DNA sequence: CAGTGTCCGATAATTTAT
DNA sequence: TTATCGGACACTG
DNA sequence: AGTGTCCGATAATTTAT
DNA sequence: TTATCGGACACT
DNA sequence: CAGTGTCCGATAATTTAT
DNA sequence: TTATCGGACACTG
DNA sequence: AGTGTCCGATAATTTAT
DNA sequence: TTATCGGACACT
């Protein structure tokens, strides 16, 4: 019964404020609301150990507990073992029954099958972009023309890293590209 | 490279049967593995001797993992390595997205049944132990004789040599009829 | 609320007595318990029309409503339209929620996928039995040796159907087999 | 023989897009059909012009049938005839057992979402109509002029010819300001 | 004109699987 | 599935 | 004829992730 | 959803 | 003995998709 | 994904 | 040594569709 | 499940 609360975020959109907002309006106070800001899921492990027999948790929706269906279960399993139940406020399913957890784990694998496809289409769309002729990753920031002139000079490589206040390791690798 | 896996639980060793189908699929006992759950060692070994481009087989689904949870755990560890299990009875391959999903759902449901029926078994145990049924293995050793061999004033150790039976039992037997 | 009850049977094992047995112990009386003995699902159609807004039904398990997932839904859909809910006493799911019916229809298709496979293995096992050399269908009951002697006679075919008190149509077809 | 099917709902006619993929699969507009839901006639026609050994295509799953129920009804009628739909986005074929099943589950769940979100839309309509928002199409015709053309004592029919507008509306307009 | 042969569909009796 | 049972026509004679 | 009511088809609207 | 359009009716 | 070149892993900056 | 940033060795001289 | 307790591994048990 | 087996301990 003695309700807990758990939420998370992972994107540049820290939609965390929203997550919490209802966890309160449900019944549970911050005094018992846990959070990982997926930069390592620490605040979860800690929640995992604060709970005891006949506790109850609350997670906004189905994705918010675990990303990977495989261990989304492990939690629930380990959780039901202790006697703790987590509800999916958006989905409205109880870890606590059978049918509940059963249909939790049901919905997850059916929802990852969406992500798993998404990522293939995301990557297929990056392989038709890389090959098309698009610039990748991060751009050159420091003039390599300034470095190559300072090496054809026959100048000591270590000296350059403070004439141009940059990393010494990059100096070398830069010269290695143009074969 | 292709592989076969099988398992058992009951005293009814349907093991010979599972293996048969495996050979009727193309895997030899040269690449077949078995665990007689009594402790899943033989599985670990198979899980340690397959690389990318390999395919495992099990007759029934439940056969790989009874519990839905660690079932995916394997399959996950498995798809990551490059291996995939086909199930002959249900005809699903972890070699895909849906496949993997459809292994999982199947098995979740599969358990809600397994788990509810389990409860029904325990209800049946409850409605039996209360009505007056004797559980466990029934007694064998002629106790009224052992008890007559203490009443004698004989060594308890002496008993356990005279009767080809265990000594620690002898003592327990006496502290049975208070 | 005003509870109803529905059960069915289809095999030589008329396990109907059992079906009813609990439909009562649930709360509903025979006064409102319906039955088709699948010899045509009439007693269902009638139940379908006796129910009104805010009624509630009860069916032993998931198979017992409908066999074919396709219309198992139609019922539920048509049923939820009226405001009537059917429960799956063995399964413990409510037509009444969403998640309920959703997970009813979930379980059915996953359970037919069992039957659909079964029948293929049943038939595969009949095709390896027919070819193996097993007698099929129904056995000859009336001596065809007695009929063939009564036709080589040049005897009128109609006459034979009352000398041997049998069907007149079979008389003919019998002679047609031995080419 | 292979076939293509597509559909639309929104004023955002993503129709041109669905068809594109169909051609990128191998079906010509010579064997492609479309319903612009405004009434699923074009489907019926396709359902009436395929025999055994044919295969239909739709981009998304929801596209065939929105409602989970009649979705299977089609697929059932379909497997019986000898035809089967592949869905390119999800990559599932009704040409199988699991396939058919896995079409269905997918679509059931798919709806629990569709249906719950629908409710959320209606909650948003409720929290808007109560706060004080004007729904429907906004008024156009200069009523204070029509009302000034009865106050005149002019024929109502006369109005509807003078202003290039409908007559029945004229009357309704007057019984608006009691 | 009425008996002989062709051809169904609806019923009863059987099999393989659980 | 396969066997009979009622029948329905349609020609034959 | 022509003045008044009372429908359903078509247009333009809003709300929602 | 509400506003207009086409109408089709029933009465002076 | 100390400067020159090889080679990581851990961090920050970027892209494609929703 | 790709760029730098700190570093760690290991030889060279 | 040898007499008494108090564990866990192995055997034989039952209940269930 | 309860009954025996192997034991390993702590005390006269």
């Amino acid at each position: 019964m003695a309700l807990f609360g758990y939420a998370r975020v992972s994107t540049s959109q820290q939609s965390l404020d929203i997550q919490v907002r209802a966890l309160k309006d449900a019944g549970v106070k911050a005094n018992r609301i846990f959070t990982d800001k997926a930069s390592d899921r620490k605040g979860l492990d800690l929640l995992r150990m604060k709970v005891k027999e006949g506790d109850v948790i609350l997670v906004k929706k189905l994705d918010r507990l675990g990303r990977d269906t495989a261990d989304m279960i492990q939690l629930i399993k380990e959780f039901d073992a202790q006697g703790v139940s987590i509800r999916f406020i958006d989905d409205s399913i109880d870890t606590s029954s059978a049918m509940g957890r059963m249909v939790v784990t049901i919905l997850s694998a059916v929802a990852q099958a969406e992500r798993q496809r998404i990522l293939q289409r995301t990557n297929e769309g990056r392989q038709e972009a890389m090959a098309k002729g698009v610039v990748f990753g991060r751009k050159r920031k420091i003039d390599r023309d300034a470095v190559l002139n300072m090496w054809q000079q026959g100048l000591g490589a270590s000296h350059i890293s403070k004439t141009m206040n940059i990393a010494r390791s990059t100096v070398y690798k830069v010269i290695n590209e143009s074969n």
